[PDB]
């Protein structure tokens, strides 16, 4: 039931999801000036030379590139993480046009699209258990603009049209996400949610500063999935992010400067 659309959008989340109006929700607006750098944060560690990338899914709100998480082998950790938390899927957030599709804004500056990383903290054994802690999940978060197209998405954007539709599923294995990233780990963090129903509250957000470069027929390619399923009638799958919300008794810290 919940969805994007005219009627169903995040304005009308709360209603089934009361957290919706919480004191920690996902996305917020990083205002650069106010974010203070804290040294005593770490460099963020992203070990992902063995991930297993298995499958990619249209859930109807979005695609998910799925991991094996059944091992320590794509884990981010450091920075103001405690403890190892693992890989379980990648997502992305998109505009209908260039100037929106971001969920996290920057002095209010919206990007192209946002890349989610998401990984749970193995000291809680599973994703559905780690969801229900406050230190229950990792999500690095990077924004895309659009300008050169970025060769390590290729393989993602190609195999698009195989899972246009919800519910649409297709095989994809050996797929490197090191070639999301971008060439600094210079982040933002702050205590959030999901940006997605049910909202909980346990997201330690890493927000990348740097944003990768993706072309125009990459993300042209992204907007034309769709969020109904094979034999409805066609509802193109963009504007499937959730705006700003108030960052309240919040502080985002910043690794740099
Ligand atoms: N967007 S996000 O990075 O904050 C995010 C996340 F961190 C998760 F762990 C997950 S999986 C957690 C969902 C869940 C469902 C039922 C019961 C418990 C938990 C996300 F789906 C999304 N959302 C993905 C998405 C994007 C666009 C449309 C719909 C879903
Ligand atoms: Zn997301």
């Amino acid at each position: 039931h919940w969805g994007y659309g005219k009627h169903n959008g995040p304005e009308h989340w709360h209603k089934d999801f009361p957290i919706a109006k919480g004191e920690r929700q996902s996305p917020v607006d990083i205002d650069t000036h106010t974010a203070k750098y804290d040294p005593s944060l770490k460099p963020l560690s992203v070990s992902y030379d063995q991930a297993t990338s298995l499958r990619i899914l249209n859930n109807g709100h979005a695609f998910n590139v799925e991991f094996d998480d059944s091992q320590d082998k794509a884990v981010l950790k450091g920075g103001p993480l405690d403890g190892t938390y693992r890989l379980i899927q990648f997502h992305f957030h998109w505009g209908s046009l260039d100037g929106q599709g971001s969920e996290h804004t920057v002095d209010k500056k919206k990007y192209a699209a946002e890349l989610h990383l998401v990984h749970w903290n193995t000291k809680y054994g599973d994703f559905g258990k780690a969801v229900q802690q406050p230190d229950g999940l990792a999500v690095l978060g990077i924004f895309l603009k659009v300008g050169s197209a970025k060769p390590g998405l290729q393989k993602v954007v190609d195999v698009l049209d195989s899972i246009k539709t919800k519910g649409k599923s297709a095989d994809f294995t050996n797929f490197d996400p090191r070639g999301l990233l971008p060439e600094s780990l210079d982040y933002w963090t702050y205590p959030g949610s999901l940006t997605t129903p049910p909202l909980l509250e346990c997201v330690t957000w890493i927000v990348l500063k740097e944003p990768i470069s993706v072309s125009s027929e990459q993300v042209l390619k992204f907007r034309k999935l769709n969020f109904n399923g094979e034999g409805e009638p066609e509802e193109l799958m963009v504007d499937n992010w959730r705006p700003a919300q108030p960052l309240k008794n919040r502080q985002i810290k910043a690794s740099f400067k």
